[PDB]
C-alpha cells in the first residue's frame, strides 16, 4: 500500500513560496508589456511570452511537483497524469530556452538591420518548435509507464528521452545563444569604437577648416567629413554638400563659417546616436543575467540528470534521485527571478509594478 501522505512538510512549506513568487511575479510582466507603452518593444514581447510561459509552470507544473513532495515521491494523481506532468514541465522549460536564444538571436539580426506580428509570429514558431520537441514524452510514456514511473515516483525515467532532448532541445539553443550573444557585445563593442573614430575625424576637420586660409584646406576638409559623415549612416550630409560648393566657388570665410553652424549638428548627432548604443549595450547586458541565470541555477540540475544516465551503476541512484528533487526546485525558482531582474534593472518595469500594486492602471 502506497500513495501515504507524511511529514516532509520542513520542505512543502518554502515550495508555496516559490510557486506564489513566480504567479504573481510574471504576472506583473504580462500586466506590465500589454499596459505600458514604453515596454511595447519585440524583446519585450518575448519576455511576456517568458513569463507566460513561468506562470504556467507556476499554476501547473509545480504544484503537483510540491505534492509528491507531500507523498514521499509516490505519484498520488492517476497514473496517466504523469505523463501529462512530465509533458507540460518539460514544454515550459524548453520553450523558455528557445526563447532565450530567440532573443538573442532576434537582436543580433537587428543590430545588422536599418511589428507585433514579426514578433508574434517568431513567438508562435519558438512554441510550435518547442511543443514539437516535447511530443515524445506522451506519445511514447502514455503508451507505456515505464518511460515515466520509476518504483511509484513518477519522473521522466527513458535515458535516451533525458539525452537527446538534453543536446537537441537544450545544448543546441544554448549554443546558438552563447554565440549570438558574444558577437553581438563585439558588434556594438566595434559600432561605439567606429564613433569616436568619427567623433575625432570630424572634430579633427574642424580644426583644419578654421585654421585655414585657401580653398584647398578647407575643401580637402570638408571632402573627408563628408566621408566620414556617409560612414555614420542623412540629415547633415547636405549641410556638409550645402557648405561643399563654398569652397567650390573659392567663398573660403564664407565656407568656414558654415562649418560651425555644421558642429551643433554634429553634438547633436553624436550625444543622441551614442546614448544608442549606451541602451542598447545596458539592455543587452540585462538580458545576458536572464541568459546567464537560466543556465547557471539549472545547470546543477541538468548535470547530475546526466551522470544519472552515465554513472547508470557506478553512482547511488538513491542520493542521485534526493538531489534532483533539490536541484529542480533550483531551476524552478529561476521562474520568479526573471521579474525581479526587471524590477532591479529596468525603470519601465520597475514604475509599472510599483502602480500596479497600488491598483492604478493608466501611465
Ligand atoms: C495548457 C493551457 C492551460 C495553456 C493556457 C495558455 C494561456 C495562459 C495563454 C494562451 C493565450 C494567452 C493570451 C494570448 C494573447 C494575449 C495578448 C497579449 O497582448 C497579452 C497576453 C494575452 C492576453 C495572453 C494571456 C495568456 C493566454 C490566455
Ligand atoms: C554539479 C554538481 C552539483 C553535481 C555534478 C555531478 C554530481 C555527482 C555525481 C555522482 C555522485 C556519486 C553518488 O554516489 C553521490 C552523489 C555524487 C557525488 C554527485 C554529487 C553532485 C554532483 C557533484
Ligand atoms: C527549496 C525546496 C527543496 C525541496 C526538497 C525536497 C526533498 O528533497 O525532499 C526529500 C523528502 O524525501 C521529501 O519526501
Ligand atoms: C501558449 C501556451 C501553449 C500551451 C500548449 C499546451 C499543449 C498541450 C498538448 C499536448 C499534451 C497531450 C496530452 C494528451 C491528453 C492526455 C490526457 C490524459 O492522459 O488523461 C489522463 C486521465 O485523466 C487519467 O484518469
Ligand atoms: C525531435 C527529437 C526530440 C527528442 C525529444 C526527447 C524528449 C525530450 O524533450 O526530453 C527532454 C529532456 O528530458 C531534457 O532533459
Ligand atoms: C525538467 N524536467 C526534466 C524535470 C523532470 C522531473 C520532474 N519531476 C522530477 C522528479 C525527479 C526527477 C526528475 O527528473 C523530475
Ligand atoms: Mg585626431
Amino acid at each position: 500500500s502506497l500513495l501515504h501522505l507524511q511529514e516532509k512538510n520542513w520542505s512543502a512549506l518554502l515550495t508555496a513560496v516559490v510557486i506564489i513568487l513566480t504567479i504573481a511575479g510574471n504576472i506583473l510582466v504580462i500586466m506590465a508589456v500589454s499596459l505600458e507603452k514604453k515596454l511595447q518593444n519585440a524583446t519585450n514581447y518575448f519576455l511576456m511570452s517568458l513569463a507566460i510561459a513561468d506562470m504556467l509552470l507556476g499554476f501547473l507544473v509545480m504544484p503537483v511537483s510540491m505534492l509528491t513532495i507531500l507523498y514521499g515521491y509516490r505519484w498520488p494523481l492517476p497514473s496517466k497524469l504523469c505523463a501529462v506532468w512530465i509533458y507540460l514541465d518539460v514544454l515550459f522549460s524548453t520553450a523558455k530556452i528557445w526563447h532565450l536564444c530567440a532573443i538573442s538571436l532576434d537582436r543580433y539580426v537587428a543590430i545588422q538591420n536599418p511589428s507585433r506580428t514579426k514578433a508574434f509570429l517568431k513567438i508562435i514558431a519558438v512554441w510550435t518548435i518547442s511543443v514539437g520537441i516535447s511530443m515524445p514524452i506522451p506519445v511514447f510514456g502514455l503508451q507505456d509507464d515505464s518511460k515515466v514511473f520509476k518504483e511509484g515516483s513518477c519522473l521522466l525515467a527513458d535515458d535516451n528521452f533525458v539525452l537527446i532532448g538534453s543536446f537537441v532541445s537544450f545544448f543546441i539553443p544554448l549554443t546558438i545563444m552563447v554565440i549570438t550573444y558574444f558577437l553581438t557585445i563585439k558588434s556594438l563593442q566595434k559600432e561605439a569604437a567606429d564613433l569616436e573614430d568619427n567623433w575625432e575625424t570630424l572634430n579633427d576637420n574642424l580644426k583644419v577648416i578654421e585654421k585655414a586660409d585657401n580653398a584647398a584646406q578647407v575643401k580637402d576638409a570638408l571632402t573627408k567629413m563628408r566621408a566620414a559623415a556617409l560612414d555614420a549612416g542623412d540629415i547633415l550630409v547636405g549641410q556638409i554638400d550645402d557648405a561643399l560648393k563654398l569652397a567650390n566657388e573659392g567663398k573660403v570665410k564664407e565656407a568656414q563659417a558654415a562649418a560651425e553652424q555644421l558642429k551643433t549638428t554634429i553634438n547633436a548627432y553624436i550625444q543622441k546616436y551614442g546614448q544608442s548604443i549606451s541602451n542598447e549595450q545596458k539592455a543587452c547586458k540585462v538580458l545576458g543575467i536572464v541568459f546567464f541565470l537560466f543556465v547557471v541555477m539549472w545547470c546543477p540540475f541538468f548535470i547530475t540528470n546526466i551522470m544519472a544516465v552515465i554513472c547508470k551503476e557506478s553512482c547511488n541512484e538513491d542520493v542521485i534521485g534526493a538531489l534532483l528533487n533539490v536541484f529542480v526546485w533550483i531551476g524552478y525558482l529561476n521562474s520568479a527571478v526573471n521579474p525581479l531582474v526587471y524590477t532591479l534593472f529596468n525603470k519601465t518595469y520597475r514604475s509599472a509594478f510599483s502602480r500596479y500594486i497600488q491598483c492604478q492602471y493608466k501611465e
